[PDB]
């Protein structure tokens, strides 16, 4: 939804 992504692990 908001990142949740190969990049973010705690991001968004």
């Amino acid at each position: 939804g908001c990142c949740s992504d190969p990049r973010c692990a705690w991001r968004c």
